[PDB]
């Protein structure tokens, strides 16, 4: 198999992400309708349960509508159980679970949508048509609850296949946390708090990591392709990384988890967290700019040039960005007026770096500002729309053409209103000119790009008023006009090609476990796979495509490349993790650190885990307030289990480190279990 089939599971940059709301796309079936206050058979309030079910994404599939538009991924709400109760709302009249966040058990369907046969036949439908299957997936909370009053909601009650666990009131098990609710104002705050008023699940709890564990294997064994983590910014790092060693370990699929940002917003939580969880993220940096640029004009393409720019330095893996321009919690794109602007936003995002996904209805000019407004019942599947058609010839390119799944970038013209920039993969190029400016054209001179030599045909067809260009033997392009609102894309795709990686999946591995080499040119013949220096076992091996065993090198991050049989070298792929084991989530906590204004307490140790004693990458700052309190500190990490570990506690600001004198602390983590090690500071 190739990098670009559907089995493929690891790498989605070759892939186009139609994200879809099931209760708000087709009623495939009536009888699976709730009954009573939760259903609203009219499609208009707004909040209720519309119908929209499996069977409905399912007819979509077999009849032609999404794989005509290019889709070859779909990205779905979480398909377990949610709570049946119908919420009071001043606004909506009542308020249910249509959307799938508002889990009551991880392990069970929610009827509404199917069963888990219906399940297994959208999964096998998807397949048969060469469509990926991505679920939400929400550990991060049950559902809407008050401690004091038992009786609104379902008190957020957790069932384990039918089994009641607890609820939020009277939880004596410690199965959620009891700390108030998140005013997002620090990451601890966001992580330890509730999320508006969803019960907040402690994965510290044993109970609770196996389960969330056990839960996420029983999607697995369902036949995913991927999964869409929700609320990552509200769960500890070190737990996530844990999770998503659970997964990996099992059956490895491509992973993002949703870590919100506003226009603007700089988190350097947000970059560690893609660069080490073992999970990707939806791209909220590329989301936003591309909203301020193409929708709401307030930066021009200088910025979005700046953001290109930015988030490749940032993100290790910027081919597993996922990129979107709206969602279920955004304002639509389409906002009235021309119509022009979301087409180029859509044409931006398919041939731009990472993995593109679009909301249903995009396509059709859906509007909506605010949630559940932008929540609609799908309008039309009219297939002449021009967005639809933008689709249609934009997406396959990620499979064609390597360059585009694949690429570096690279701004080759730039003005306040005009972007045209270059996709490069070896020889196989992409050239994309995006004029913004509905009333103004301009006239591009001294534009180069690396097409040879020849006169290269617009891809769109002039769908979005392009044009054909002209490229001589130094790249130089003849002056042309690029047209008010034009979008033109130009491409190369080489019959030949030296070996070069685009893609290694998971990024997060350990010796014995199989990882995926993707890009072109590795050759037919079986050659060699280094991490580093070191030689891993080859487990297939095909021009586009290498399956590799992780060697026992000591754990750490270790560059990929690739030798074919005649020994050419491929470019290195950066920063695969190996861990030094199956993972288990520790709670660290160490009392009487004291410390001076600006400095905090971070954590250092003798596994990869934790940095191998480098004090620049120590685990932390360490948390102080809701757990427990300064000068007690705390942090969740994702540790090697059955291990026996050294550990200190550092104290640094940014002039000068402390650490405990004494001996070093010493930790045997658990075997299977979630753990907590409490320690003193030594002086
Ligand atoms: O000619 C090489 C030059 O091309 C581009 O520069 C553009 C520039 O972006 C436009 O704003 C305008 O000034 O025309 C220039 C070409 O004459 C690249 O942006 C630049 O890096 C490159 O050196
Ligand atoms: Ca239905
Ligand atoms: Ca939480
Ligand atoms: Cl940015």
């Amino acid at each position: 198999a190739s990098d670009t089939a559907v089995s493929n599971v690891v790498n989605y940059s070759t892939d186009v992400i139609y994200q879809i709301v099931t209760d708000r796309f087709v009623d495939g079936n009536t009888s699976n309708n709730p009954t009573g206050d939760l259903y609203d058979p009219t499609h208009t309030s707004l909040k209720k349960y519309f119908g929209g079910d499996w069977q409905g994404i399912i007819n979509k599939i077999n009849d032609g509508y999404l794989t005509g538009m290019g889709v070859t991924a779909i990205w779905i709400p979480q398909p377990v159980e949610n709570i049946y109760a119908v919420l009071p709302d001043s606004t909506f009249g009542g308020s249910t679970s249509y959307h799938g966040y508002w889990a009551r058990d991880f392990k069970r369907t929610n009827p509404y949508f199917g069963s888990f046969t219906d399940f297994q036949n959208l999964i096998n439908t998807a397949h048969a048509h060469n469509i990926k299957v991505i679920i939400d997936f929400a550990p991060n909370h049950t559902s809407p609850a008050s401690e004091t009053d038992p009786t609104y909601a379902e008190n957020g009650r957790l069932y384990d296949n039918g089994t009641l666990l607890g609820g939020y009131t009277n939880d004596t098990n410690g199965y959620f946390h009891h700390y108030g609710g998140t005013d997002f104002s620090s990451y601890e705050d966001g992580i330890y708090r509730n999320l508006f008023d969803l019960a907040d699940l402690n994965q510290q709890n044993s109970t609770i990591d196996s389960y969330l564990k056990s839960a996420i294997k029983v999607w697995l064994d369902m036949g995913i392709d991927g999964i869409r983590l929700d609320a990552v910014k509200h769960m500890p790092f070190g737990w996530q990384k844990n999770f998503m060693d659970s997964i990996l370990s099992y059956r490895p699929v491509f992973t993002f988890g949703e870590w919100f940002l506003g226009t603007n917003e700089i988190d350097v939580n947000n970059t560690y967290f893609a660069n080490e969880s073992g999970m990707s993220l939806l791209d909220f940096r590329f989301s936003q700019k591309v909203r301020q640029v193409f929708r709401d004009n307030t930066d021009t393409m200088y910025g979005l040039d700046s953001m290109i720019q930015s988030t490749a330095s940032d993100y290790n893996f910027i081919n597993d960005m996922v990129t979107f321009i709206d969602n279920h919690d955004m304002d639509r794109f389409y906002n009235g007026g021309s119509t022009r602007p979301v087409e180029q936003a859509l044409a931006f995002t398919l041939t731009s770096r990472g993995v593109p996904a679009i909301y249903y209805g995009t396509e059709q000019y859906m509007t909506g500002n605010g949630d559940p407004y932008n929540r609609a019942m799908m309008t039309s599947f009219n297939t002449s729309t021009t967005a639809y058609n933008v689709i249609k010839k934009l997406a396959p390119l990620r499979k064609s053409n390597p360059a585009i799944a694949y690429g570096t970038t690279q701004q080759r013209w730039i003005n306040n209103d005009v972007y045209i920039y270059e996709r490069k993969f070896g020889n196989n190029v992409a050239l994309v000119a995006i004029n913004r400016n509905l009333s103004t054209s301009y006239n591009i001179t001294g534009l180069y790009t690396a097409l040879p030599a020849g006169t290269y045909t617009d891809v769109l067809g002039g769908l979005l008023n392009g044009n054909s260009i002209s490229v001589a033997s130094d790249g130089s392009v003849t002056p042309f006009t690029l047209s008010a609102g034009e979008v033109a894309v130009w491409q190369y795709v080489s019959s030949s090609n030296s070996p070069l990686i685009g893609h290694v999946g998971p990024t997060m591995t350990k010796a014995g476990q199989t990882i995926t080499i993707d890009g072109r040119g590795f050759g037919t013949t079986s050659g060699q796979v280094l991490f580093g220096s070191t030689a891993g076992t080859i487990v297939s091996w095909d021009d586009t495509e290498v399956k590799v065993k992780v060697p026992s090198v000591t754990p750490g991050k270790y560059n990929i490349s690739l030798k074919t049989s005649s020994g050419a070298t491929s470019n290195t792929y950066n920063n695969i993790n190996i861990l030094t084991g199956n993972q288990i989530c520790v709670r660290f906590v160490v009392n009487n650190a004291s410390t001076v204004y600006g400095e905090n307490v971070y954590l250092t140790g003798n596994v990869a885990e934790l940095g191998n004693w480098d004090t620049s990458k120590a685990i932390g700052p360490m948390f102080n307030q809701v757990v427990y309190q300064y000068p007690t500190w705390y942090y969740d990490v994702s540790v090697p289990a059955g291990t026996t570990i050294q550990f200190k506690f550092i104290k640094k600001n940014g002039n000068t480190i402390t650490w405990e004198g004494g001996s070093n602390h010493t930790y045997t983590v658990p075997s299977s279990s979630t753990g907590t090690v409490i320690v003193n500071w030594q002086q």
